[PDB]
């Protein structure tokens, strides 16, 4: 029924960077994955009220979505790229578990890893 706090998106606390390789992977990577035609369901966090999954959130503890990712990004919420990267493979891992192979979200979410992969691949060298 009840959804989580979303995780956390602006902390003046915690410090952070502007960096090239993190204009990268919001201007060209989440871009990218943004508007693919499998997107959608990760656009946001998992809606265990609307979507009635009183389990997700038993299942998986570490939530992540692009919705959020792309908070973090706008809102300079990380110190470096790795951190990013992180949030990305903990969704697509979350989906994996949470899912069984060849459930129509897992094959959504290993098509949007696959571009996720090759973006990640020509990430600029830091500068
Ligand atoms: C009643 O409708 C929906 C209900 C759910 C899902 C969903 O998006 C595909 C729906 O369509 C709007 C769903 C959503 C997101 C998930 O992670 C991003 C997930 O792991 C898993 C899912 C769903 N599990 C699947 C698709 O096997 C269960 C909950």
């Amino acid at each position: 029924a009840m959804n989580p706090p979303p995780p956390e998106t602006s902390n003046p606390n915690k410090p952070k960077r502007q960096t090239n390789q993190l204009e990268y992977l919001l201007r060209v990577v989440l871009k990218t994955l943004w508007k693919h035609q499998f997107a959608w369901p990760f656009q946001q966090p998992v809606d265990a009220v609307k979507l009635n999954l009183p389990d997700y959130y038993k299942i998986i503890k570490t939530p992540m979505d692009m919705g959020t990712i792309k908070k973090r990004l706008e809102d300079n919420y990380y110190w470096n790229a790795q951190e990013c990267i992180q949030d990305f493979n903990t969704m697509f891992t979350n989906c994996y578990i949470y899912n069984k192979p060849g459930d129509d979200i897992v094959l959504m979410a290993e098509a949007l890893e696959s571009l996720f992969l090759q973006k990640i691949n020509e990430l600029p060298t830091e500068e």
